[PDB]
């Protein structure tokens, strides 16, 4: 080990680690559960300091010599050369100060060995008068949430909706033909294709999509240049501006600086409202899910209409059960994201006058449902979604011995002796077909002629 | 009446309708506090009632109010009890924290009312005063919150379990009558290994079983009364015997258990007594939802779905009988379960002496414990008692099902069984005709041998 | 009326109150879900007429229903907008899943009244049929959901976003009287670096701002109407144009930008609309909690508080004046919170061709609008209107700080500065006191260089 | 790598790790997020195998030199041995059965080398015929459930909050003379001992423990013994017991068999009923927290009643500022739990027929509320809650200039005079003592000593 020290004395850090004192100390205070901080957290939080790092440098607040080392050191923590040092929990101050802090050490630690330096208090740049320049807790950590955000969203959960929505797609249009028994109050109700019901399924993803991006220019709002109250304090007036531009070029996606900064420390408003259309996108899938495992189940003593893709082995001896693990962990998640909704909802509203602590938590929930749904997808997609392929057999089975198809022979032998087959084929326990061929109404001939399902 | 009285507070003369007994502070509440529908619930209400009318009676004992004038509060106070004054509390919910605006709304029906029956009148030449008699020892701060868990443990007490008892009795006959009706098992909505209806029936009646002993735990908290600490919970400014005699004075009238909050600091800073009480109530809720959501599904059909049971038609296709009754239980689950979250952030919400989101939280609350009480009332009356079961149906699933093959194991082994099973599943037909195909045994010996009784 | 008519539905007939215009099977859908005290709302009902008025007017041009007898329903319908039938909807929320009993209860009481119009009358020699005539061309399945959205679309574009924008104005002008007062910063609920109250202000301005634009673009899926579908969803026994027709139809008469859902399906299916716009609305609510406790905190005291504000006192311990409207709005915030929640559960529960948790889902969101629409409204009247600024007591504050020690650096530098802090802060002093004390500065010099109005 | 095989093929497991076929399988299709099986059920799924192997011994079911090399397997699992042994998500079937098959082949191949055997296929253990013997996934899982959640409670909840209990009930006896302004609504009320305040704290902790104790009977309840539907088939008569005993006497805990195991197998309401009590917790402490954040604000502009100990040492120039760090972590947890108790109804109401499928859900939320609940009560606790000390100057300063202590004036020189003082120190701006004094009404010797804030 190797002495560290800060404005509280020395204190023993591990020698084959790159954190500093600060690290070391909350390592012994926060000690909380197991929840860290999200590697898409910590590389946005990189990208943060990397971005800061060449405006302050631009500005001459910065030697080259110093930047260019921390840029490079940042550049290493997303390589993932230094994802575990960072062992901080996400139960530590609101305001997310100790994995700034976290950050800094190991970034200026490392940054010292690269300029021929060594790591430790002897080190060339500094944590907080270098890599923390013009910059506090109270607007970097907010700037890292939405960085983390906006491209997890963008790079993860949009394209696994796309994807997945062209896929049910596909299935909608293959499907067209092949009509069933409808289901209202989980009861029969009247027919409609296959192909209709799925086309129910990729509208309802195409609506979440418009959505989910209907959330994203808030979240493209950066608070780097407001500092501690979000006064811009200590800062020059084109350094907000700059890192927000160096921020959009890096990450290539189109960030901007928040227009109020009042707004963007003391609110997660962003993320509050981003994290609704998020749980409506889990409320979607929930049904969606639940429609497959429903017309999926069986195989004698169910539904049956469908049938999906077999994963695990199961039993020899029972070669029929296939249970619907991959909607079964596409529900369970379903339920987390409106879970995770609730407490980012408590903490977005527990704010007061210059600040929100709550922030580890709200993006440790928000991070996590963004992770859950995108791979929700993925999963969902290739093992099951492609492989849905209808039981032809059972559909037609469950068709013809409905008694909903008794509308068609109201425009043909009247409403009164079509309600009298059916409330005899009902009554007695048989088909339509064999209950007006035994009145004398019909004939085998004029019924499968008259009732056509394809016709609705 | 176009006509009106002009009443008064600290803040001047306000005209109040001459038809009505509130005072001056409910009429320039209800122009401050003009938002939504929602008023408070008679239920509470009358608790507000019983608590104005402990708290006279005490007072009397205690010779701090004449007996003349302590028999007038009381005699108003019942009057309300009897659904008498229902008119007179417009005050919505939303208003002020501490619910001292509905204490206020008491406090004058009552004064102006008792100083009618002392002969007097309503208005400034009152009789009797709202705060100095009737809010007498009294504090907006420690009345509310013993009207809450007067309201909450009264609705539990004679709605809420009595109901809960009835369907489960209910539930719990069912039970026994189809002890031996076999049915295929479904797990992951996959068919699985037999069990009885009786069997799968039990389940609800010990789900509900629990539910009884967890609700009954959490009330020996909701009894504690917070009536006697007064502004900050110190009781300054009271008896020292009115905590325990007012509390002893409510448990007469009411026949339950109340007893004085052994900390008023923690009665009067907290609604953490409503908040493990809906912890209990949001698990009901849970547990209903699965209840009912078993009903409509084994009642789906009448052709298309799984069909095994039948339930009661109470709504006006020949036989498409929709599971109303399971969508309203279900609906309100839902509700249960939302309204737990507003008394959470209400609950954990509260500063330093008081917490002051009273008002929202006994709404959530009261309105619960409305629609699971009312909610199984309905469900037991209109289709518990009338579940009856398809036995011709139920026993087409277990012939056409192949979790029966585990039968012939004992009598030609695992293997030949299997590969039985395995054929009946590639060519889509019964146990009996694949069994049959491969001469592995014979009919008379499949109808011995596969017998569903044994599960 | 103690006297009852003799109406009757498919199941046979039944006693209805002769002094109403309900039929047969409101009145039996009453005697089985008295579950509860919440009725539909009037925002709702009013949907519902404008819906069956959309109809009739549809289907008399496309010749499916005699102008007679179209004009006598759209006559009832207007009767009912005009607020003089409310006491015709007794049902519940607690019913079928779909709305069907609701939407019988106004093709009856519709009915009823258009054969008054034609000179008939009431009951079973009705001139007019509940089913056949109102309900032309309809299902409860896709009527029901239209009424929500229509319900919820006028309820956002009429009331709540005005009540918002009035709120923000207010806001806005504030922020600029105060532009010039310095007041000291509050990270963590420690004092922070100074920021003037006009800032601190225009902070909420931007939040509302933000939560309009928001609340704007969840308008569009709202906006789309399931009017069409019929039972499934997919039209069947319908007019090809109808579905186009009767949303133009509803979009001139409400002035509001409804069109025809491109997928019925997915209308039919599930309350998504909804679940995404209440995404909003609890946002919003997030919002308001955070403005409404800066509030009360900023204004508590008068003494041992915060108190660099005032607030206007509504209500009637000389100076004691309790944050009533943002005890309400606070309240109220919490409730839209928990209501969120219920909707998820309801909108992530649909089955197949038609989500059965409407009545729960629609109760919820017009609550939460009522609340965020009234609470914004009083809350800026009777509060937000009346913010006045306590100069003495925030540059008391500011001078009594120790946050102000930055402005000593440039002069004396940081090490003299950090001193003169750590002194003032071990032995209780103000920053003027240690300063003078060390000898570091005069007086002349302090109240010169330490400058607030640079932050 | 080396080659596993089940009913689904040949599939290629590292070589340095003891899992089959089966998990190696939902290693690939099962790739959802990060969250996994926590210690603590890992450990309770262990003790479950354990019990049974010894159970099924006993019954002949078993030979000895099998169950006893399980059971030796199944120590070391607990010892920590074998923690990257189980990389399984949270995100699987709900039943649990990826989870219970990767203990089973971990618990089988380990079993194999300590019987001279190998670890692969030619084992000499079985995981499906030996390891997972009468039981199945449906039973197994619901059981390591329980028997984790009422270990976690016992061990490691209940403990904490007693710990916390007894500190603030020791500063509530030290601080009763300390008398302090009360406070509703946010406004100055009528005064109030500290150590009265304090013992509002003490109250709600003491109330929250009956609570959760109350909830354990119902977790005590086992479900093994019902396998796959709840009807007990295929296990012997004396099993359920028997296996509910075994694991009272290895665990210490009053473990028994569920009465009724078709409530055990298709629901979780012991769970939901138990974090109901949870979720009460977290409210009780979301108050405490912000009671010790609030009174503890300034140190100049906030109420500064009370000091608490600083754990991050902060800036130099500003050594009054000491942010409430412990609060802020505790706050953001009870959140959390608020949170994770929508996700667990959620998952607790979406049972069907005879079993519920959302399980691997609700255990992931509940232990992480125990975990994050137990280990915030300590942090704050320890942190915090034992440095907490009272700032007298300032908190007579802020009872002197209180308008409230007119009060006692009333008794005195009426109640026309009193409120006459008062409501001209107010609208002057003064104290009660100055103006009182200037009024004639009383003098220096008469207010000192009628007004007396110890008396209330």
């Amino acid at each position: 080990v190797r002495s560290e020290k800060d404005s509280m004395g020395a204190i023993d850090v591990p020698a084959d680690k790159l954190w500093g004192a600060q690290t070391q100390r909350s390592l012994e205070h926060f000690r909380i559960s197991t929840e860290k901080m999200p590697t898409s957290l910590i590389h946005a939080l990189a990208l943060t300091k990397r971005a800061a790092a060449k405006v302050n440098e631009d500005l001459g607040l910065l030697s080259e010599e110093k930047a260019s080392a921390i840029r490079q050191a940042a550049d290493e923590v997303l390589a993932g050369q230094h994802d575990d040092e960072f062992p901080l929990a996400i139960w530590q101050t609101g305001s997310g100060t100790q994995s700034n802090m976290n950050m800094n050490e190991v970034l200026a630690n490392r940054a010292s060995e690269l300029l021929g330096g060594v790591r430790g208090m002897e080190r060339k740049v500094h944590p907080n008068d270098d890599v923390n320049k013009s910059q506090s807790s109270n607007d970097v950590f907010p700037t890292a949430m939405h960085v983390a955000a906006l491209l997890a969203l963008r790079k993860q959960l949009i394209p696994q909706l796309k994807t997945l929505t062209q896929t049910l797609n596909e299935k909608s249009r293959a499907f067209a033909d092949i009509v069933k028994i409808g289901r209202t109050h989980l009861q029969d109700a009247t027919p409609l294709t296959l192909g209709q019901e799925i086309s129910g399924w990729v509208a309802m993803l195409e609506h979440n999509l418009k959505h989910i991006e209907y959330s994203l220019p808030h979240v493209a709002e950066l608070a780097l240049g407001g500092t501690a109250v979000g006064t811009g304090l200590n800062t020059h007036p084109e350094y907000a501006r700059r890192v927000a531009d160096e921020l959009a070029v890096i990450t290539c996606a189109p960030f901007v600086t928040a227009p109020n900064k009042f707004e963007a420390l003391a609110t997660c408003d962003a993320l509050v409202q981003a994290h609704g259309a998020l749980k409506g996108l889990a409320a979607s899938l929930m049904k969606i899910a639940n429609d497959v495992r429903w017309l999926a189940s069986g195989p004698r003593c169910g539904i049956g209409e469908i049938s999906i893709p077999e994963n695990q082995p199961g039993s020899s001896i029972m070669p029929g059960k296939v249970n619907p693990t991959q909607c079964e962990a596409l529900t369970m998640l379903c339920c987390q994201v409106m879970g995770n909704d609730v407490a980012i909802n408590m903490g977005g509203a527990s704010g007061n006058f210059e600040l929100n602590v709550f922030r580890p938590m709200v993006i440790h929930n928000f991070l996590q449902s963004v992770r859950l749904l995108a791979d929700g997808m993925e999963s969902f997609n290739k093992h099951c979604a492609v492989g849905i392929e209808p039981n032809r057999e059972r559909i037609n089975q469950l068709l013809n011995e409905s008694l909903m198809l008794v509308t068609a022979l109201n425009t043909h032998i009247g409403y009164d002796k079509a309600a009298e087959i059916a409330k005899k084929a009902h009554k007695e326990g048989l088909t339509l077909k064999a209950a007006a061929l035994a009145l004398g109404y019909l004939s085998e001939a004029e019924f499968d002629s008259w009732v056509r399902p394809e016709q609705m």
